[PDB]
């Protein structure tokens, strides 16, 4: 009946970290504010909910006495990553609550009934794949900076994965962005589509890049309702989907590319950034003024003053600039657009595909061929 | 004709600079250039400050600018070396090995000047020594704003001894340095952001090792740091309460625990207490000491500290009885973490009666918290 566990103290924390995340008191059922605890077949289940998302972790304990409890998931976060001990003993003594030892230490937790607590939703799924957990962790940071904050935009308030002849693709949009990530899979599947949910994107992104379980697989099953991930076997999260539909993206990458930068990554990045302090938030934009010779990124900011910086023709590695163009281009951008895109993707240089000075750009990591990247551009 | 300024500057050192004047407008600076010096003067409600550091001076000038502006576009820029110009209708240009900036400017006629200061008293001290004062008294400034005799610093030289006090009615907070010269007393309350300015630049790695000469009057107080860098500040208006009288003289007990343990075990103990009782016990007996922490709706808290004559784990008490007392977690946490030190004693009397709280590394340190039922 009444749970006694010894844990790692360091596995411990860990996991109450992915559980903090989970836990925003928008709904009104208190006992959801708690993490329920379940000491069985030699491990601790933890499960928490906000009743949009479920995530279940088990944790390798020594089980001394199986049962199960629910705490106040801060309170025992709190407490937790302030011990030094490299171990712990959960120890459920009822009325008192849960105790919790270390080396000459002891804390009492007020515990909640269980019975109130839920369950995880069943999923049946339509489509299962397995990819690896860095694969997964790249399409997700390669897409997340470009969702929609609009909450009238409701379709673009996600990330859409869907699995297109075998191709398990990420994308995201707000109206003036486009990004795009893929990994081809293993095995044959069929097509299918869901748009997960920004808050579900964060909390699943933080898991697959755990030490734990970088190196490792993660399984995602998709249904019409409901998304599932089980990451490297002992994290199980379930999510609730966006309903809506995710726009035909394809036409919106230029197949017309009239003109072409390549520039060091790091340099366009710096210069960019320090050109925009000057703009104001009603103004957001930074002008690209592309020839053969050289590159004059300027910005304008009313009633503070202007900037201008010049990156010339070179073939050298670190100060990389070439640009093919037939003509000359003068073109604006929302500076934080670029940056987003640029800081995306760790490679030396990077390349810009323009046409017209309306039409957007597409940019490409030659390292990353399956990272996709289009920004519309700004009048300046 | 006209004027217009121009210097030539070495980046780093006009980000340091820049970093002070930051700090005070959170609003334009000025710039003198002048004398082969480049002078910036930065002020708020409380503190004027100026700076001057050396340049290369081409044509001298005078100008006003954004402070937050001119700071946030410098410390961008990597070039070694940039150039400041005065343009007049363009304003301050910013030019380093291939970036240009421009920034406007305001008129100069009406920034406002420091004022003069006629001091009644004058003396020298160390960085170092001046920082230790204000950590070991900053914490605890009331928070009151119509409490003018306790919301700033007690700034004052009694017998050639420069001491610093702070209290908020719960605590009391005292550090002081022997003066090397003879000084008549005088004492004068320091806006408690007037404290943590001069304390960012005393601190600074440049000044840190030199010395700081304070200058007092009866209305104002001018710090010159390093020769270099001026801050003067307004006063508090009013009398600082005698805390001679704060300090317990007669003391039962005594503990000495060392300090790292003491507070790691108090923090750790108080994650459970809740915002409206923050409150731990200390249960001290000769064999150990328990301190505990209750939250209602939350549950309680102990752990044990047994009697070790190591230094690591230090923990001695001189007690004929036991004593159960108890404390704010958060003004034995200021205390403890204001002093680098192996080892910390408390002198206690009544559940009811304050602790004494000395350093026996740092002597000139003297710290008394009241209690609070538990």
């Amino acid at each position: 009946h009444m749970l006694k566990v010894i844990v790692e103290t360091k596995t411990l924390v860990q996991a109450l970290g992915f559980a903090s995340s989970v836990v925003e008191k928008r709904n009104i059922i208190s006992e959801l504010a708690n993490i329920k605890l379940l000491a069985k077949d030699g491990l601790l289940e933890l499960s928490s909910t906000n009743m949009d998302l479920y995530l279940s972790q088990k944790i390798g304990v020594q089980v001394v006495s199986e049962g199960e409890l629910t705490v106040s998931t801060k309170t025992l976060n709190d407490i937790v990553k302030k011990l030094p001990d490299s171990e712990l003993t959960l120890t459920d003594l009822g009325t008192t609550g849960l105790e919790i030892t270390g080396k000459n230490c002891r804390f009492n937790l007020f515990t909640l009934p269980v019975e109130s607590f839920p369950v995880m939703d069943n999923i049946n799924p339509e489509a299962s794949f397995k990819i690896s957990c860095a694969e997964f962790a790249k399409i997700i940071e390669s897409t997340k900076f470009s969702v929609s904050l609009d909450e009238t935009r409701y379709n673009l308030n996600g990330i859409y994965l869907h699995v297109k002849d075998s191709e398990f693709y990420a994308a995201s949009t707000d109206g003036h962005r486009l990004s795009v990530s893929s990994v081809v899979l293993a095995e044959k599947i069929e097509d299918f589509g869901v748009i997960l949910p920004q808050k579900s994107a964060e909390e699943i992104l933080k898991i697959v890049k755990d030490s734990k379980n970088a190196n490792a697989d993660i399984e995602i099953l998709l249904s019409s309702n409901k998304i599932k991930f089980i990451c490297n076997e002992n994290v199980i999260m379930l999510s609730k989907l966006i309903d809506g539909t995710f726009p035909d993206y394809s036409s919106f990458i230029p197949e017309n590319s009239s003109s072409k930068l390549v520039i060091n990554r790091k340099i366009f990045a710096d210069t960019i950034e320090r050109i925009a302090i000057i703009t104001v938030e009603k103004f957001r934009a930074v002008k690209l003024s592309l020839s053969g010779e050289a590159l004059e990124i300027s910005a304008i900011g009313e009633a503070r003053g202007n900037a201008k910086e010049v990156i010339n023709s070179s073939k050298e590695t670190e100060n990389f600039y070439e640009y093919s163009g037939e003509t000359n281009l003068d073109i604006g951008f929302n500076p934080q657009y670029l940056e987003d895109v640029l800081k995306a993707i760790k490679s030396d240089l990077v390349e810009l595909y323009f046409s017209s000075v309306s039409a957007p750009v597409l940019i490409k990591f030659p390292e990353s061929p399956k990272d996709i990247f289009v920004v519309m551009p700004v009048k300046v």
